[PDB]
């Protein structure tokens, strides 16, 4: 039957995201212009903040960002997601075959009821230089 | 209530896939002659270009593709799935203890009602070696 | 509508994990003592052995493992989750920015009726250095 909630955003410097991604360093992505793919529900929306749960919404969620900057193919790229006071991680050896990264979760999210608590905050970047030409893309999905 | 449609393959050099996997190259590979482990509905089939998603069928797809090559323990394995215009990558050091990789992603997929737009491609690689001793595995699952 | 099993764990050397988790080995999780973080349905539950699956419960897995021992921040993190005959990895290489790693999956899971095979081992380490410092999470969703 579906899902209930879920929001897949397109990331970009034309779509809300920084002129410049800083390299080696996780600061967290302001959602608030980032492109809508698609929608499901209202539980899940975008803010400055990264991706808000509504009240009443704890539970499994299933959550991607991947990212695509073909002129950066050295280093590692880094992605963090975050939410409360868990934070998830990954790194990906960079190469001209994969200029990029992904990092996929099934984490489970207690909504306590505070806007400013819970919301899935993102943040990427590559250890070795700055990113601008980047296509970056992030989903989440309530399955439970 | 479970899940609409969805595909669960192995491939190897047995099932369908290459009898050697060229080194540092990322060749989608054909799905038609790969074993199916699993199948649900109609709307996600094995074909020579990937995986094809029927019409009608746009949605959030959970995909995950893995492998295991135990005769390769260096350099990185490179994963690779693309759909339309968009591409997804990572890259798994590879070690004794990891031969081979993992790529997981949930994406938005628009499907225009043209067969070959309309895939789900896959390929990997490991940068410094070729594979021949492979096993594979590509699952795909319309969430909604 | 959700789904009919889940199984969300927080394993830590508080929570039934070994003292200290030896560097370069894959020794799989006695999950017994691991923190219950939410619970769903009675197919999917924690054991010596790692997660069971009880009888009649073939099918569809969303499965995903993160670590982070922020005192570690060298060498690659490397993850194993095994089911049967199938083993997946992944590595992740670390850094003071991702001082861990994460390993995602969405798998088909045939269940003999044996539960000494019947069940999701889970593995991870530092291939330089032992982790006596980590918060692990470990959750299974049988999505279809």
């Amino acid at each position: 039957g579906g899902v209930t909630d879920a929001l897949s955003l397109m990331y970009s410097t034309s779509t809300g995201g920084p002129a410049s991604i800083a390299a080696n360093a996780l600061t967290d992505f302001d959602l608030s212009g980032a492109l809508t793919v698609n929608s499901v529900g209202t539980g899940l929306t975008k803010s400055a903040a990264g991706i808000q749960l509504a009240a009443g919404k704890s539970g499994l969620y299933q959550i991607t960002m991947t990212v695509k900057n073909n002129t950066v193919t050295t280093g590692n790229y880094l992605l963090r997601v975050k939410y409360g006071s868990s934070d998830f991680v990954v790194a990906c050896p960079a190469s001209s075959l994969t200029a990029g990264g992904t990092i996929s979760l099934l984490i489970y999210c207690n909504v306590l009821g505070v806007v400013s608590l819970d919301v899935l905050k993102f943040s990427l970047c590559n250890d070795g230089a700055a990113l601008s030409n980047y296509i970056i893309n992030i989903t989440a999905a309530k399955i439970n």
